[PDB]
This record gives structure tokens, sequence and C-alpha cells, in this order.
């Protein structure tokens, strides 16, 4: 699962100039979240960063001694990355130039990434099997396969057919995306779900690289740009 | 040969909390050598650094505001890389934190180093072949080779020759480091020289690997530690 190491080791593995998010919650609540570079660390005291390229009411309201952060780095090791801390803003500099003065802690938790993200979504739309099309939910996608329902009283399906989703691309479900072809490698039927597993072919990857470019992410999941 | 690129993709090449070593030449001609580590850059403005740990003197006299120094950073892309450049001393702080601000130049040269580096020497030592020993002097030395002189109307080896080089490991040539075996890959003769190359066996290579760990570097070049 996620590993939890000293701050030495989880910082070695993060590049220096790379982009850090910072999420932040300030005293009286209120939330704000920014990027910045990632300047270094000083011995194990601080954490140096350059200062957010936000408006001044944002850096007066946000951006503030003594205010709590959590801070999201990347790592560029193995298909990379992702370390998650919180720290504290000590210290704001603006000579001899303008950088602020991040706490360390003891510890940080590093979450190893795939190599082939999932994606979670609930895109409607048809499965196109010798000649016949059905109704189907597309629930899970990557560059390599998905996995998508259908009504468990509909046309069923056996691993090892090649089918292809043709996915809704608009508001209303009319026009569709370039079909993802594949073959069944998996399946299960209950008795108010029929779950698929689907694995792509040549063209069902490249149609799936598009479809997922052609998608908008709403800070939570992926869904129609529209 | 050795490259020379824009400083942004130099500084790129190196790892944050990384050794920096600085040549230190002050205003009126002294000199200093000092190393200390890398904290990162701010922007393209400054190159931040933690203050040199050596006395409270010689900081006051050779770490000062104003003073040229030429840096001398490590890389790990590829077999190792140095990165060359020269830089000032921009600013010094002792709050939040002790820390130097150094300025950042153009560009910076980059020289790639080798998988086995060569080192020079002189070393005087018996070549062992065929139960006779003759004298030689070790002129070049890797972990897997090297270049070795004898006198020019001494006995001759032929190309393909399993020799065994034993280096006198004393000051006056009487004890010598275990053999260093293989064959003679190639070899010149002229007038006042008989140049050799040899190649390292298994044996060889071991011995090779001992002895440059048994030879202390003078600043120059490694040589007998005695």
């Amino acid at each position: 699962t996620v590993s939890t190491i000293n701050s030495t080791d989880a910082l070695a593995m993060v590049e220096h100039s790379s982009e850090l998010t910072l999420s932040i919650t300030t005293p009286v609540g209120t939330k704000f979240v920014c990027r910045t570079p990632f300047i270094g660390t000083h011995t194990d005291k601080f954490l140096l960063v350059e200062m957010p390229k936000i408006s001044a009411d944002d850096l007066q309201y946000f951006f503030q001694e003594g205010f709590w952060m959590n801070i999201r780095a990347i790592s560029p090791r193995g298909e990379g990355a992702l370390i998650h801390f919180r720290s504290q803003l000590m210290h704001i500099l603006q000579e001899p130039v303008p950088m602020a003065f991040l706490s360390i802690p003891n510890t940080m938790q590093v979450s190893q990434l795939r190599k082939e993200p999932r994606f979670e979504l609930n895109l409607a739309g048809k499965v196109l099997f010798d000649e016949h099309r059905g109704d189907c939910e597309l629930r899970d996608l990557s560059r390599s396969g998905c996995r998508f329902i259908t009504p468990p009283l509909g046309k069923t399906y056996q691993v090892g057919d090649l089918v292809a989703l043709e996915i809704f691309s608009d508001l209303r479900g009319t026009k569709t995306f370039p079909p993802l072809t594949g073959k069944i490698c998996n399946l299960q039927r209950s008795l108010h779900h029929a779950r698929y597993g689907l694995e792509f072919n040549e063209e069902g990857r490249n149609n799936a690289k598009n479809l997922l470019a052609q998608l908008k992410f709403n800070g939570t999941k992926l869904t129609l740009n529209a």
C-alpha cells in the first residue's frame, strides 16, 4: 500500500524546482489552493518555496506565517509517486528575494502511482456486438482496458467476445466518441448487474487515449466536457 | 568533448542537497577551498547554498559578499558528469537560517565522466613474464586495464602475452602490491620507449581495485601513501 518514511528520504525523491500543490486552510477555516515551485530544503530545518503567483489579496488572505497547509509533491521515481504531508508556513522573506519557509514533518506518506492510471466514471453508451447494439455504462477506464455494466436482462456477452463501446460524447446521448474496441476478458452476473471487463486492441487503445483527452475533470472525476 | 549549456538545464542535472565544491579567490588574491550542500535555486535569480562548516575565521576571510568563486557540482546522469562555473557570493543571511545566495551565470560547462576513470601515475615495479622479471613503470591505470613503459633495451613482450605487474608499494621499492595480471593488448617501440597496454583478467582487476585503494591523492594525482 502507501509507505510512511522519513522526510529526508521522501524529499530526496523530489526534484528541485518541481511544482508543489498547496491546499491551505486558514485559521478561520477558509480554504485556498495554489501551486508554486519547490526550491529545496535547508538541512532538516525548512522547506523553501517560491512565493505563489497569485494576487496580492490572495497572498494576504491565504499565505500568512503560521497558516497550515497540506502539500502534495511529485516524484519521477518508477511510474511516479506522490508525496503527501502537512506543513506550516514558518517565515516569509522579501529580500534578497521573495520566498517562503515551510516546516518539515518527521515523516511523509509516499504513494506509488500506477503505470496505467484508472479513471472512475459513469458514461452512458452502446455496446456493439455482432451488428446488434445494446445499452451500457462505462464505469472504469485506462489506456489499456475498462469496466462497463449493462442491463442484467439485456443481451449477454461471453468472455472472448469482440465488442465495441460507443460512448455518448454529448449532453443528451446521440453523438458518440470513436469506439472503444477489444475483447471481454472477464464478467460477472448478479441479480441487478451485468459486469464486464474489456481489454482494448490496438484500435481500442487509440480511441481510449482520445476519449480520455476529450473529457473534463470536475475536481473529483472525469466527465463530459459540456 | 565538453558541452556548454544554459544554467537552468545544467542545474536540473544536479540533485538538491548534493555537495558543491567551492574554490574561492579573495579580492586580495588569497585562495581557499571548502564544500557545502546545494539548497536549490530561486527562479533564475540565485543559487542557494548552506553556510560552509568551517571556522568563524575562515568564513570571515573567505566567505564574504562580493567574493568570486569557481564552483564544481556533480550530476548522477549517465556515468556521472561534472558541472563547472564561476559564481559570486551575492548575499548572506543569518535569519531565519544561515544561508548564502550565489549568482547564476548564463551558461555552465558540463563534462561527462568516464565509466572507468583513468589515473595518471609513475609507479616503478617489475614485469613478470615466463618466470623472468624486468623493470617497468606504471603510467596509467583503471579498474580494467593500464599502460606501462619499460627500458627500450630490456626484454620485449608481444601482444597477447600474459604478464604480471608487481608495483612497488614502498618508498624504496622492495615490497610490492598484489600483481596486476592480464594480457598485452597493444605496444609501441620507439628509440627511447617501450610502451605497452595491458588488459586485466579477473585476478588483475581485483588487485587493481585494491591498488587504487592503497594510493593517496596529492591534489594532482595518486601516489604512494608514504
